[PDB]
């Protein structure tokens, strides 16, 4: 079913907006930390990088598979064009708007 | 002008959420403070259902007050039929949005009492 593709990534594209939401305030609680030695600061510098991608890249591997999914079923026959053309104009939508939730997210850790 | 009303929703929305999120910290603070007789935890418990009611209470009434709106343009035929619908669909997404913001509070305050 593509609209159960379209809802199958916008939950895993909110739990990745969740998942960088946490990994950002994990952080903040240890920067305040009065016993880092040298090498947890640089690691807790690298763990913010990293955590930006580890987002950009769970957005486009939601993509991917809803994607990928379906191709299959339009390779099945359960999927006419009219409703292909449909769900990539629609993904594209909350690619984008996925897009901006994790800049806003990203934008309000930025403002320490 | 149907965007001003969408905007308007919008700000008398993340007020409500913001108002809700000063007074969640302001309870997480003073609920781990030792010497709490039985009834001074029940005054915050109390204080705290004021607190949501209020939240979910001027969320519905902020979505309500914007309908109203739309169909007052619509009763002087100020707005167009296409464009009624669009309002509707995007007035939804802004209520999604902010009951969203309003419940992740409410359960983050739970999580750290």
């Amino acid at each position: 079913d593509p609209k159960k593709v379209l809802d199958q990534a916008k939950d895993q594209m909110e739990n990745v907006v969740r998942t960088l939401k946490q990994e950002l305030e994990e952080l903040a609680k240890e920067a305040r930390k009065l016993d880092l030695t040298q090498s947890e600061k640089i690691e807790l510098k690298l763990r913010y990088i990293v955590a930006h991608l580890a987002a950009i890249g769970d957005i486009e591997e939601a993509i991917r598979e809803a994607k990928e999914e379906a191709d299959k079923l339009k390779r099945a026959g359960l999927v006419n064009s009219q409703q292909f053309d449909e769900f990539k104009r629609r993904l594209e939508e909350l690619h984008k708007e996925a897009d901006r939730k994790r800049a806003d997210y990203a934008e309000e850790f930025r403002n320490k």
